[PDB]
DNA sequence: TAAGGTAGGGGAGGAT
DNA sequence: ATCCTCCCCTAC
């Protein structure tokens, strides 16, 4: 018990073993890799000439579901269908990694703090908190992916995440529903109690929206020609791929707070969109509202091997960072470079460009954040350098990293987050 | 207390 | 116009 501090040689090890966000990233990176290894010898790209159907498959409230099926006996009293359940580490300003649909019926969301969530529960409803079961999340993911390959349904299976895949059926020149039902059934069995939803369409965007609409353990079909106002009206603006908190806020400020995608599509003009959120994004939203994919989004189908090929490598620590002097910082940077170099050498690459980025306590922010050991409100400072020659040498890299830190001049006591990045990777 | 990581599109504004 | 650095955003 008692958390390993940031000045301890195995801080990274212990922090990563506990951080679900690090797991998410690590699992994602490994899956991309596995895809590249399994397809070294397989013609893989899809063309303009090709006709295809997208089946976007995702586990429902993934950690919550798995953590519940694997729960210790002191929680046997729990009922997934009637009780609000979440997976998290703590009791107050702790992230709810995943919450079940009963919890969502009260307004609880993934990403919300436990303290926030409990305020949303009416008298007589108690929040149930489950621990993370990382190894089990991984075993269910493996079953999911092997099961997909085993049915011999798809021409290609793109791993998006530990619980999500974009599967493609190429159609040469009703069945879809039977297929959706088979996949859901076999995955439910190959996984034991887990559930998966499916969005099926002729565009990646619609498949993703259909997925959201199908979500509570089901499937939804919807093609470009099935679009209706009832379909639009059912989505929040940030249900669009590529639209998060800021884009939402900008869309709202520009088009008189539209509440559903239908309201947005009835009010927008391409030009205003572009002025509001960027053009490409504006352009992406524009196409999405007509059920069409932007070119950027399509590269993953026309060339998965290049899209899935890792182009950078880094660590980003923003919790538990508390230092008193530059010596501790230097040692931390050194260890960070040692960790990254282990990774770099594992994927047989060198780097020609590095970046040190840091989070510094804002002038106006409290010295200790509302969140225990959190970074709190901070300002970003970043600096990069081109290395003369691609290298994997600790000496060159660590020395430049330490040098970049002096240039940004953040007093150690103000440091609250730190990122070490290898931006351009060169081969062999 | 509680584990706020990371890859990789993008755009602003200064350098060419 | 294009390219580069230092961010911001989103995704999961
Ligand atoms: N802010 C977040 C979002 C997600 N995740 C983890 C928890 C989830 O189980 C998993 C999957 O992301 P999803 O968006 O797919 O979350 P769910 O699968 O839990 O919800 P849904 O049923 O809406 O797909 O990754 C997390 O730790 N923190
Ligand atoms: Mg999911
Ligand atoms: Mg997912």
């Amino acid at each position: 018990k008692r958390i390993v501090a940031c000045d301890d040689p195995d801080f990274l090890t212990s922090y990563f073993a506990h951080s679900r966000l690090h797991h998410l990233s690590a699992w994602k990176a490994n899956l991309k890799d596995k895809f590249l290894n399994e397809n070294i010898h397989k013609y893989t790209k899809i063309t303009d000439k090709d006709t295809y159907i997208i089946f976007h498959i995702d586990f429902d409230c993934f950690f919550a579901t798995v953590a519940y099926l694997c729960r210790s006996s002191s929680f046997s009293a729990c009922d997934f269908k009637r009780d609000p359940i979440v997976v998290c580490h703590g009791t107050k300003n702790s992230d709810i990694a995943s919450c079940n649909y009963v919890a969502r019926s009260y307004g609880i969301k993934n990403g919300m703090w436990v303290s926030q969530a409990e305020k949303m529960l009416p008298n007589g409803i108690k929040l149930i908190s489950l621990p993370y079961t990382f190894e089990q999340f991984q075993l269910k993911s493996e079953a999911f992916y092997s099961t997909l390959k085993r049915l011999n349904i798809f021409n290609l299976i793109l791993p998006i995440s530990i619980d999500e895949a974009v599967c493609v059926r190429i159609i040469p020149d009703t069945l879809n529903a039977r297929l959706c039902e088979e996949i859901r059934q076999e995955i439910f069995q190959g996984t034991n109690g887990c559930t998966v939803s499916i969005g099926c369409s002729d565009s990646l965007v619609l498949a993703r929206l259909a997925l959201k609409m199908a979500k509570p353990n089901g499937y939804n079909i919807t093609f470009k020609s099935n679009l209706s106002e009832e379909f639009w009206s059912s989505f929040k603006l940030d249900d669009l791929p590529g639209v998060g908190h800021s884009t939402l806020s900008r869309l709202e400020s520009t088009f008189d707070s539209p509440h559903s995608l239908n309201d947005l599509r009835k009010r927008y003009t391409l030009d205003a969109l572009k002025a509001s959120v960027g053009s490409k994004l504006g352009m992406k939203i524009h196409l999405a509202l007509q059920g069409q994919d932007d070119e950027e989004s399509l590269k993953i189908l026309y060339d998965p091997k290049e899209v899935l090929q890792r182009k950078s490598l880094s660590i980003d620590i923003n919790w538990g960072i508390r230092f008193k002097n530059i010596t501790q910082v230097d040692l931390f940077i050194e260890r960070g470079c040692q960790y990254l170099l282990e990774k770099l050498n594992e994927i047989n690459k060198t780097t020609s460009q590095i970046t040190l980025k840091l989070m510094r306590r804002c002038k106006d922010a409290p010295i200790e954040p509302p969140k225990y050991m959190g970074m709190g409100r901070c300002d970003s400072f970043s600096r990069s350098s081109r290395l003369g020659i691609p290298t994997n040498e600790f000496g060159i890299i660590a020395t430049e990293m330490k040098s970049l830190y002096r240039t940004l001049g953040c007093p150690p006591m103000e440091l609250r987050g730190l990122a070490l990045q290898f931006n351009k990777l060169v081969d062999v």
